[PDB]
């Protein structure tokens, strides 16, 4: 709905051509080699490698950076944000979910297009807690900032230079005041029990499927989705498909969830470098329909 929107639009220029079009950064790209061996200390942490995982991909259209967290990834999960809204409404059984106004909604869709535009590496938060520890473990204590919290921080300045450089057209439209945009840029710090917030944290958990292996996906998204719909494990795979089509549409890879694949070369790349392309394959995918 609102993607389409001059806000929305100006809005997703902003992030395409300000952040999610470039290279990731070649100094966050692993740790150094103390932080490497106090993190390979610890056999149930994903390898460090994850730090520079997912760096470019080749594609007939050009080379993509930041593949797993790019212009795709940002359109899909703002494209999520208002089925998974009605599927709330739907099926949660919380009248909580009818705060959900359009305008509401709007604004969580609004965010998530800002959601990954801090990134320099592919790094997930539990990755930044295990650089963190493992620099704590090899210097004798001493402290490093987050990493990932660093992103948000980041991703938090990108969204306030837009807003306040468009303020006219977007307040009281879609922000009711200064005050108001202030608690939505605060969401942007994403580490909750708010409607909106819940919505936005959804969002991020479907697209997920792209890069969690089955079991992991299965166990640490799907149980949480299902029982956010009162248990309907059927609504709950309807939603689940829909953030399947959306991916497999803009030709990204599907590992967690249905009908896996690897990423089809040609129409990612068409996708990933051309963000019109790309929402125009994303809303060719029809939107569930919720009893």
């Amino acid at each position: 709905d609102y993607l389409l929107s001059a806000n929305g639009s100006k809005a997703i220029d902003f992030v395409w051509s300000n952040f999610l079009k470039h290279p990731y950064n070649p100094k966050l790209k692993q740790p150094d080699a103390n932080v490497k061996a106090a993190w390979e200390k610890h056999a149930d942490w994903e390898h460090w490698s994850n730090m520079g995982q997912d760096w470019s991909l080749n594609t007939p259209s050009g080379l993509v950076p930041r593949p797993n967290h790019g212009i795709a990834h940002t359109l899909r999960v703002a494209q999520l944000v208002p089925v998974i809204a009605e599927f709330l409404k739907a099926y949660s059984g919380d009248p909580k979910f009818q705060k959900l106004t359009q305008k509401e909604i709007q604004k969580a869709q609004y965010m998530m297009l800002f959601s990954v535009i801090g990134r320099e590496n592919d790094m997930s938060w539990t990755d930044a807690n295990h650089y963190q520890q493992a620099f704590k473990e090899a210097y004798n204590g001493q402290y490093s900032k987050h990493i990932y919290a660093t992103f948000k921080e980041n991703a938090q300045k990108g969204f306030l230079n837009h807003v306040v450089t468009n303020k006219s057209s977007l307040i009281p439209s879609l922000f009711s005041d200064e005050s108001e945009l202030q608690y939505w840029a605060e969401a942007l710090d994403t580490g909750i029990s708010s409607a909106s917030g819940i919505l936005m944290a959804l969002a991020h958990d479907l697209d997920l499927m792209r890069c969690y292996d089955k079991g992991k996906f299965n166990s640490l998204k799907m149980k949480d989705l299902v029982a956010r719909l009162g248990g309907n494990e059927d609504a709950a795979k309807k939603l689940a498909d829909y953030a399947h089509d959306l991916i497999v549409a803009t030709g990204d890879r599907c590992m967690g969830y249905g009908v896996t694949q690897d990423y089809n070369y040609s129409l990612f790349g068409k996708c990933s470098l051309d963000p019109n392309e790309c929402l125009k394959q994303l809303q060719s995918i029809p939107k569930p329909e919720t009893t």
